[PDB]
């Protein structure tokens, strides 16, 4: 009754069209959308943000921790 | 106000009115999902990824370089 994920992977890349799953079980895309908006810092305050705009701006934080 | 461009250290806060719907348009979402997969060498290349289980691995992939 409640448990974690200890795994890690380190080839490369990534990259894939990847298969389609039977989209949300347990809402788990709202849990995740809320945690990453608390990671990325360049939210403006009094903003609620869309669904796609996370994602984006997930991506723009990503950036800086790669190649700036 | 309006959002006054000086030197600050706070993100938008956390928590809010959670009031939204996924628009994606023509598959804006998606393109931004690819994007994400590029840069994650945690995935093996062809395999089952929802649109879910992306943002997860991607958090996975942050907790690495946030070491939580």
């Amino acid at each position: 009754m409640g448990h974690h994920h200890h795994h890690h992977s380190h080839m490369g890349g990534g990259k894939g069209p990847a298969a389609e799953e039977p989209l949300s079980l347990l809402d788990d895309m709202n849990h995740c959308y809320s945690r990453l908006r608390e990671l990325v810092p360049g939210v403006p305050r009094g903003t609620q943000l869309s669904q796609v705009e996370i994602l984006q701006r997930v991506i723009d934080y990503i950036l800086d921790l790669q190649v700036v």
